[PDB]
């Protein structure tokens, strides 16, 4: 069923942020620019992780489902619209001493997991190897250096490293969790799926704005460059 | 000793060589484009690595060694035509009716693969891991889709998968004794390092010039700048 792949990319995603949380054993510290650098390939694979992995193929989903007119991207942008405004709806609903900023940080770090996992999920959901595979392989490639960079803040912010990269794995356990919502709200009719599509573009496009925020400037935008031209790529290949 | 870290990054070369060339049982057979998008990115890598990984390191090198002036970037640049030059002296003195066509393929494969190899040696010649580190995982990085490539075109000139896989595995053979090579040359004297840099990155390019001959066209350059981004961020961040 696609639940299965759902649940291996799912997968794939965890071990993917496992194996940074576990890089971080042996770098505890980094230098703020190379934390940048990281983070802004991250958010460059997601943008087109969202772009030409969950947007587009959406609309062409759509476009069968409904036609080539207007209603598909008609479809896909209203779900794209509706993922915005309940990463909206989260992040207000939900807040995010040391033992309190390190939960509304973590709270940070699961609020960001949950749209790539759905995404996950609902590129499966047509059991569509070719949409879900290089969307999931994308997710994990930006799920390592995520993991890094999650379990390092957190031994910043006073843990010692061990838990630090302890709770950077248990983050990586949404995932899957997102990959079962994704592969559920996107089989319930026929429009669920490009619907779904949108939703998971817009959710992460989100995150990625908000979390964009973070001189350290020219270094961020070279990865996000390096990430959004290795999507480019991914998606052409696969 | 610096050999020891060689010797590493040679066996990440032959092991990210072997695991492409595994792919390739699953699939047998691929596309053109996406053949072509996978050769692109491995050129991409390896242009930038020359760039950014042997040169600019290398005129470092040089400076520290004689000074700031003109006579350090005269070093790396008369070790790079060198290392062009000797790419095509092979070449003219190396030859590349199916068993002998199948030779020849090989043959550019290896020569192909020997300035690699050599590069990895070279980058871990000062014991430098920050040189020889980001050079390395450049190299093994783009070494998986040359693996795959190079099986495929070699199941594609009539070998069976099996035999096809096992030649490229062979194939990837050569990385760690161009380490060796690479540790050999470097270290004789001073100038050696900075030299033997300069030799890397012109063989390279040079191979580079001479195999990014292969419409199929804008598929490729999506794929030559995604890995030369990706090297730039490889750059940064380690």
């Amino acid at each position: 069923v696609h639940v299965g792949y759902a649940v291996l990319g799912g997968a794939a995603g965890f071990a993917a942020t496992a194996l940074g949380a576990l890089m971080a054993l042996g770098l505890r510290a980094i230098s703020a620019r190379t934390q940048d650098a990281m983070l802004g390939f991250a958010a460059g694979m997601m943008l087109a992780a969202s772009a030409f992995s969950l947007i587009l193929p959406g609309l062409d989903a759509a476009g069968t489902i409904v036609g080539p007119g207007p209603a598909a991207a008609a479809v896909v942008a209203l779900g794209l619209g509706l993922g915005v405004l309940l990463m909206l709806g989260l992040d207000y609903f939900t807040p995010h001493a040391r033992v309190n900023r390190v939960w509304l940080f973590v709270l940070t770090i699961i609020l960001h997991n949950l749209p790539e996992g759905m995404a996950i999920g609902v590129s499966f959901a047509t059991g569509d190897l070719r949409i879900g595979l290089p969307l999931t392989s994308a997710i994990a490639i930006q799920d390592v250096p995520e993991g890094l960079a999650v379990a390092l803040a957190l031994r910043a912010v006073g843990l010692p490293i061990g838990r630090a990269v302890l709770v950077a794995v248990a983050s990586g356990l949404m995932e899957p969790l997102g990959a079962l919502v994704g592969v559920g709200i996107s089989s319930g009719f026929a429009l669920a799926y490009p619907i779904s599509m949108g939703l998971a573009a817009g959710a992460m496009i989100f995150v990625v704005s908000h979390e964009v925020i973070p001189g350290h400037e020219t270094t961020a935008t070279v990865g996000l460059m390096a990430g959004f031209a290795l999507m480019m790529f991914l998606d052409t290949a696969l």
